[PDB]
């Protein structure tokens, strides 16, 4: 489609890295307010919650992950890709294809 994927570069506790530009405007901020914050502080709580649980498992079994979620009137296809699967088992891509 029009807008890439929406990817962002997660903690394992749920603070955002890294925001993509299609990520950031779905979530209709700029990435310099979205990059400190919580995943949950910025869209539904509960959908931030489930996103988060699948990239811990995605991180603690070394491998990729896909989840889909309803959020917003629309719907996700997310994959979880730990970074650096051994030694940085902390961090993670979620990649976020809106399939409405």
């Amino acid at each position: 489609s029009d807008s890439p994927d929406g990817i962002v570069h997660l903690t394992t506790n749920g603070t955002i890295l890294s925001v993509n530009p299609s990520m950031a405007g779905r979530l209709g901020a700029d990435p310099d307010t979205l990059v400190g914050q919580q995943l949950s502080a910025v869209m539904d709580s509960e959908a931030a919650n489930q996103r988060l649980e699948a990239g811990k498992s995605a991180v603690e079994n070394g491998t990729a992950t896909r989840s889909e979620d309803a959020v917003g009137g629309r719907h996700y296809h997310n994959q979880y890709i730990p970074v650096d699967s051994h030694r940085k088992s902390d961090t993670f891509q979620l990649v976020s294809r809106d399939i409405t």
